[PDB]
């Protein structure tokens, strides 16, 4: 019986000198917020870890962090590197910003052959939102196109200290996402949720308008439609210094041609996350909350 793989997208947590970022210990026994993941991907049922990371900090990776899970789970790495192009692209001569997060989902494609969750690294999406997610991707063994993404209600993910960048989705009455559109400086000023657009103009949302959190679920046809989206970002904006190749994007595309659906999860689970350093006491004081409630041990790994 098949069990469905994380894929941890890992590749942003190395410093820019060859070096792991200080890795924080925040949950009261010291664990870090991929460690809940972690925790919480084995207890739905994930059957093993891929990490996409780059070489560049690969021996802290390997020194630090594997060694809390290898014999707990199977683990694997994959790499994102600059150079790693469909055949027949180079990278240009001035290029040094990685190419985005669907790129390092396409560094998943050898090693990922079955059903599989894409999460942030750090991130804390709760409990619920990895066994709804688990339950899912079960269901799609063997299919092309049926993907899935766990939904999380804006209001829920906000900041006192700034605004937010989230992935505002429109669903409709199936459940299934029509369009997925990154927007930034969403804040709730004095009461109402708003946003600015493309054009200057000022958006409302909801409380409980649907966001990604970037948790999805895919087949490995996912990797095949995004190389094929990947050639097209090349061609078009390949020679650009920042542009980047983002999952939101690809996935909008698809659900626009009617050749992938995906239907929104809606969980019980609460994200919580460190946008501003202010952000921090708070969630330090969730998982001390969650701790004495029993829904964790004190010491995970």
């Amino acid at each position: 019986a098949m069990k469905p793989t994380l894929f941890v997208l890992a590749a942003g947590m190395g410093s820019r000198y060859g070096s792991l970022k200080q890795l924080d210990g925040i949950g009261p026994g010291g664990d870090t917020i991929m460690d809940y993941s972690v925790y919480d991907a084995i207890r739905a049922g994930f059957g093993r870890l891929v990490f996409v990371i780059r070489h560049s900090f690969e021996k802290e990776f390997r020194e630090k962090i594997l060694t809390k899970y290898e014999g707990r789970i199977p683990v694997e790495l994959v790499f994102q590197e600059l150079d790693r192009l469909p055949e027949g692209f180079s990278c240009p001569e001035g290029r040094e910003k990685p190419w985005g997060t669907n790129h390092a989902v396409l560094m998943g494609r050898d090693a990922i052959r079955e059903p599989f969750a894409v999460i942030n690294a750090d991130d804390f999406y709760g409990r619920n939102g990895f066994e709804v997610l688990a339950r899912k991707l079960m269901t799609l063994e063997g299919k092309q196109g049926e993907y899935c993404m766990v939904g999380y209600r804006v209001g829920n993910t906000l900041s006192e200290s700034g605004g937010v960048s989230r992935g505002v989705c429109q669903v409709d009455e199936k459940h299934l996402l029509t369009g997925v559109v990154e927007r930034t400086g969403i804040e709730r000023t004095d009461g109402t949720i708003s946003f600015r657009d493309e054009t200057g103009k000022i958006c409302t949302l909801a409380e409980d308008a649907p966001v990604s959190m970037n948790m999805w679920g895919f087949t490995p046809d996912y990797f095949d439609y995004s190389e094929e989206l990947f050639i097209n970002f090349l061609n078009a904006h390949g020679q650009e210094p920042k542009s980047e190749f983002f999952i939101p994007f690809v996935v909008n595309d698809l659900i626009r041609s009617g050749r992938a659906s995906v239907e929104v999860l809606d969980t019980t689970a609460r994200w919580f996350g460190v946008t501003y350093s202010d952000d921090r006491p708070g969630v330090v004081a969730k998982l001390r909350e969650l701790t004495e409630a029993g829904e964790y041990p004190t010491k995970l790994f």
